[PDB]
C-alpha cells in the first residue's frame, strides 16, 4: 500500500513538473522566445534528476514482484502510465531542443 501511494504521489510530482514548465513560459512575447530556450536548457537539467527519480520507483516496483508478484502486477500497470507520461516529455524536451 505504501509504494503504491509513493507511486501515486510520484506521478502527481510529474503533472506538477510539466505545469512548472507551463509556467516559466509566460512573459511578453519579445522575451518568450529566449523563455523557450532557457525553459530547455532547464528541462535538460530537470531531465536528469527526474530519470532516477522515476527509476526509483521502477526498481522498487521490481521488488515488490520478487516479494509478492501476485497483485503488484496490477501496479505494474498503473506505473505503465508513468513512464508513458516521461516518454512523451522527453519527446517534447527532445523537438525543443531541435
Amino acid at each position: 500500500h505504501q509504494f503504491f501511494r509513493d507511486m501515486d504521489d510520484e506521478e502527481s510530482w510529474i503533472k506538477e513538473k510539466k505545469l512548472l514548465v507551463s509556467s516559466e513560459d509566460y512573459g511578453r512575447d519579445l522575451t518568450g522566445v529566449q523563455n523557450l530556450r532557457k525553459k530547455h536548457k532547464r528541462l535538460e537539467a530537470e531531465l536528469a534528476a527526474h530519470e532516477p527519480a522515476i527509476q526509483g520507483v521502477l526498481d522498487t516496483g521490481k521488488k515488490l514482484s520478487d516479494d509478492n508478484t501476485i497483485g503488484k502486477e496490477e501496479i505494474q500497470q498503473r506505473l505503465a502510465q508513468f513512464v508513458d507520461h516521461w516518454k512523451e516529455l522527453k519527446q517534447l524536451a527532445a523537438a525543443r531542443g531541435q
